[PDB]
């Protein structure tokens, strides 16, 4: 249900699973590859 008062733990989990599945150099790497 909602998140109230968790947000800053919700919001660094999120972001830190972004970070999981794209590295920092994606936009070098998907160009390249495409």
């Amino acid at each position: 249900e909602i998140t109230p008062d968790l947000w800053q733990e919700a919001c660094w989990i999120v972001i830190s699973s972004y970070f999981d599945e794209k590295g920092l150099v994606r936009q070098q790497l998907d160009s390249f590859d495409e």
